[PDB]
């Protein structure tokens, strides 16, 4: 019997993209899927087969170059709280006459447990990044409730007030980091201390789907190796870095696709070498199916798309989460890590050439690609959700 499954997410490609393979699988299985997101993402969600439930957000739009995310967790958590306050009633109104049978929610979609409780329906977290392992709060002490110093006190005070007002008695830190049930969009082997993560998490590897909505990328079709350079969907405002990349690839016998993000006008790079094409935004997944190397910020989505395609990486992280991902890449022998303020043209060139030609890296990428093929993906995730629906 078809059920109504609602996805709650936040307006960022790194949070939305992994969910879409699960949407596509659920729709294929005959379920009615609705998807709470902003207008910016409605067309993409529609293409996946879901009905958008559009809400108004105060979060920085990845399409608006006049605003950006903060780099620090403290500020970001404040933003997600204020957004939760404002989004909660919008979703309650939208679903008033048509409550879902189950909610699948992103790590930052804090209205979900509130409404799951209110509506007495199951709610399952979908994590696009690594989850809390044994001792997590010591490594990431911003999640510890102290009740920048004043800022964290103010945040926890306000978070506790929100939760209590809306009938959630879960202690604040637990609310933030310990979901009752979570489907994780990476394999356990990549997860930091994955062996210490308990059975309320299931690691299914990347869950991205058919991204035909983005269309195809047409390569030169000359047999030359293709390098993708892309720093994700958020922390991309790095003109000097992109100029350094141009110098790095000049005279390289490779085709290069350079994605510069929404903050940088491609014309501000000037004349680019003849082997380079520059865009603000590219069909990254399609290009990664054709690529021989990838200069990446090591966001989890980008990491998992590359690994699914056995593409070696040179990681230049922006925020701490990405540094942790880059360290895992190094530890697993899948690429190189060059910290942001240690980048030069020569270093980038040497790294790309080294990772793309290393037979040991190639062997390890082949192994990891197979692990991902075995992890279960969107099929396993949909199975888990259907098991919950069978009871609910
Ligand atoms: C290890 O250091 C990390 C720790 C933490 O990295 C986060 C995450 C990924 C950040 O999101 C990112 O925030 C930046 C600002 C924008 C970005 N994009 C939308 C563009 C977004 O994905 C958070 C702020 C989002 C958030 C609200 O759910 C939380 O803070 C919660 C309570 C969170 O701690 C738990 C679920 C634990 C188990 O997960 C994590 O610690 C991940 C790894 O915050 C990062 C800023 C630090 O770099
Ligand atoms: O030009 C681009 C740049 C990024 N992406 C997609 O945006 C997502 C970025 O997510 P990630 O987790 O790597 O990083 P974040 O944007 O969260 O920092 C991935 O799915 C990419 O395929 C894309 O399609 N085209």
């Amino acid at each position: 019997t078809p059920r109504h499954i609602s996805f709650f997410n936040i307006p960022g490609h790194g949070h939305v993209n992994p969910s879409l393979g699960i949407v596509q699988e659920l729709v294929a299985r005959g379920h009615r899927v609705s998807y709470a997101i902003t207008d910016e993402f409605a067309a993409q969600v529609k293409a996946a087969g879901a009905t958008p439930v559009v809400y108004d957000s105060i979060l920085p739009k990845e399409s608006n170059p006049e605003e950006s995310w903060p780099e620090d967790q403290e500020s970001a958590m404040g933003l997600f709280l204020d957004e939760a306050v404002r989004v909660l009633p919008q979703l309650e109104d939208a679903y008033a006459d048509d409550r879902p049978d189950l909610i699948v929610y992103d790590i930052a979609s804090w209205p979900a447990p509130v409404l799951g409780r209110k509506w007495d329906i199951p709610f399952v977290q979908l994590s696009p990044t690594f989850v809390a392992y044994e001792g997590f709060e010591e490594d990431v002490p911003a999640v510890q409730d102290p009740t920048a110093e004043d800022g964290l006190v103010r945040f926890f005070t306000r978070l506790s007030a929100f939760l209590e007002e809306h009938g959630v008695d879960t202690p604040a830190t637990e609310f933030l980091i310990a979901p009752n049930r979570c489907i994780v969009a990476l394999p356990r082997t990549f997860q930091i201390k994955g062996d210490t993560v308990g059975d309320n998490y299931t690691f299914v590897g990347p869950t991205y789907g058919d991204r035909s909505h983005q269309g195809t990328w047409e390569g030169p079709g000359d047999g030359r190796p293709v390098l993708l350079i892309a720093l994700g969907s958020a922390f991309t405002d790095h003109l000097d870095f992109y100029r350094t990349c141009l110098s790095a690839v000049d005279g390289l016998d490779w085709h290069v696709v350079l994605s510069v993000g929404r903050f940088v006008d491609p014309a501000d790079l000037g004349e680019v070498p003849p082997n380079v094409e520059v865009h603000q935004w590219v069909p990254q997944l399609d290009i990664l199916t054709k690529a021989s190397a990838f200069i990446t910020h090591a966001g989890m989505g980008s990491t998992m798309e590359a690994l699914s395609n056995a593409v070696p990486m040179v990681a230049v992280p922006q925020i701490a989460e990405q540094t942790m991902n880059a360290e895992r890449i190094v530890e697993l022998g899948l690429g190189r890590h060059i910290p942001r303020d240690q980048v030069t043209a020569e270093k980038l060139r040497e790294a790309v050439l080294a990772v793309a030609s290393d037979p040991g890296v190639a062997e390890r990428l082949a192994a990891v690609r197979q692990e991902i093929r075995e992890a279960g993906g969107a099929r396993a995730a949909a199975d888990i959700l259907e098991g919950i629906l069978a009871e609910a």
